[PDB]
């Protein structure tokens, strides 16, 4: 994915276990949650690279199977949405852990079974204040009414 070399000013703290999903204190690790100025924090992976005629690391936010972590994220996100996590849902293109980072997941864009997390879609609804809308394949709607 994008790449970026550690700068200065990062102050990296948190690694993750690519397979276990094991998150500890440690500036240094495979997988570290790099937190760019500005930026919402991602997981990255620490990549190989020549610059500049040399050997050099860079950070890459490269895609990650988190199925053997056993345990779910707090947010998700897909084709320009980003939803709470709700249980049933599908894994998205990219997953929000409570402790803060994002990680390039493996999913896609169906929510549920016929269901997709769709800008043009023909459903709007919202889950715990939050607007998405849906495009659908009965149907269930996996999500509450704009109506109060
Ligand atoms: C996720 O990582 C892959 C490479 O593993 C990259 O091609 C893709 O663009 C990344 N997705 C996002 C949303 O950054
Ligand atoms: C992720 O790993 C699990 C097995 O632990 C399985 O769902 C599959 O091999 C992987 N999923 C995808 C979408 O590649
Ligand atoms: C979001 O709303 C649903 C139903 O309205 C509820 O079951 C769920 O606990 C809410 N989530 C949070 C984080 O409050």
């Amino acid at each position: 994915g994008s790449c970026h070399i550690r700068q200065d000013y990062y102050n990296i703290q948190l690694v993750v276990e690519e397979k276990t999903g094991v998150e500890k204190r440690s500036i240094m690790g495979k997988w570290s949650v790099i937190t760019r100025e500005g930026r919402e924090p991602k997981l990255m992976e620490q990549i190989n690279i020549v610059s500049n005629n040399s050997l050099s690391e860079t950070y890459c936010y490269n895609r990650l199977n988190t199925s053997s972590w056993g345990r779910q994220p707090a947010r998700q996100r897909g084709c320009g949405q980003t939803v709470p996590y709700w249980p049933g849902d599908n894994v998205l293109e990219e997953q929000y852990y409570s402790t803060g980072y994002w990680v390039n997941a493996t999913g896609g864009c169906q929510l549920r079974e016929g269901v997709w997390l769709s800008r043009k879609g023909n459903v709007q609804c919202q889950r715990n204040g939050s607007s998405l809308i849906l495009q659908l394949a009965t149907m269930e709607i996996p999500c509450d009414p704009v109506e109060t």
